[PDB]
């Protein structure tokens, strides 16, 4: 996900910010940046 968890909180339901401070979607089992 084109995300931005720049505090750690991501804006896009289903990005969870990842250790590398990068939100991945998770939808429904699915997996995308």
């Amino acid at each position: 996900c084109g995300e931005s968890c720049f505090l750690g909180t991501c804006y896009t339901k289903g990005c969870s910010c990842g250790e590398w401070k990068l939100c991945y979607g998770t939808n429904g089992g699915t997996i995308f940046d």
